């Protein structure tokens, strides 16, 4: 289920990091590869994170993408996808986010979790995920398509690490015994102007589900998630362009807030 040679999942990994690092875009890749699988994008994904790894970045979480049955269902596909998180992507709340290392990033409000115990794939559920669970953490993702199109495609955003580039953590750490995630409110400020609302159960009808699929697509790969793992489940509101100048807020209810400034 791969049509890649080695030699293009090495060239591509390092022509779609280097959009990243150079903060262009770039045509998506499977126009140049229109046999690309998901399998051929997730070894361009985890090459990116090899290339990352080898020059010294620490891996620090990952990231829960298409988290929405309808959006699946819009894109053809069966399951969400995911990126990693680099260190460097981490963003403290309040913090000010350089555009000017961006290409045209937008903001999604995300509930993240932290893991106490390891879970795997395949077959694995939200009765599975919920005792591994720590705490939550309050996350507003900056994601960054580093392609120069208008249509969302799947396998080249999954090459593309699923668009990530920032994640913004702030708020209270919570332990799932205080939250509950499917009726977790957030509230996305920009400007001074409420601009999404949404809950939490717009992750697949509950985050932690996120969770367990994460778990299930790892596996396909072979591999898991280990204890102690940061998880951004994916977009809560709909996600909201931000350029130099903007501040944004979100607000967790019962779990404080996630600001960020951009310049
Ligand atoms: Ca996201
Ligand atoms: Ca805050």
């Amino acid at each position: 289920n791969r049509t890649l040679t080695r030699e293009q999942v090495l060239a591509l990994a390092e022509h779609i990091e280097n959009a990243e690092l150079n903060v262009h875009d770039i045509g998506k890749v499977t126009n140049d590869f229109p046999e690309m699988t998901f399998a051929d994008a997730y070894d361009v994904q985890w090459e990116i994170r090899r290339r990352k790894e080898a020059r010294g970045n620490k891996i620090v979480g990952l990231k829960m993408g298409l988290t929405s049955w309808a959006k699946m269902a819009q894109m053809g596909v069966e399951t969400p996808i995911y990126g990693f998180l680099a260190d460097y992507f981490s963003v403290p709340d309040g913090g000010v986010v350089d555009c000017s290392k961006l290409i045209h990033p937008k903001i999604e409000a995300e509930i993240s979790v932290v893991t106490k115990a390891p879970l795997h794939g395949p077959g694995c559920h939200l009765g599975d995920v919920i005792a591994a669970i720590d705490y939550v953490i309050p996350t507003v993702e900056v994601i960054d398509s580093r392609y120069e199109n208008f249509k969302f495609d799947p396998i080249s955003v999954v090459a593309d690490n699923a668009s990530s580039t920032r994640f913004i953590t702030g708020g209270r750490m919570a332990s799932l015994e205080e939250v509950d995630l499917r009726t977790l409110g957030v509230v996305m400020e920009k400007n001074g102007e409420v601009v999404e609302l949404g809950a939490g159960a717009a992750v697949l009808g509950h985050p932690l589900s996120s969770v367990a699929m994460l778990a299930n697509l790892l596996a396909e790969r072979g591999e898991h998630i280990p204890a102690g793992t940061f998880i951004m489940t994916g977009g809560i509101t709909a996600a909201v362009p931000v350029a130099p100048g903007d501040n944004i807020t979100v607000r967790y209810q019962g779990l404080g807030s996630v600001s960020a400034r951009f310049i």
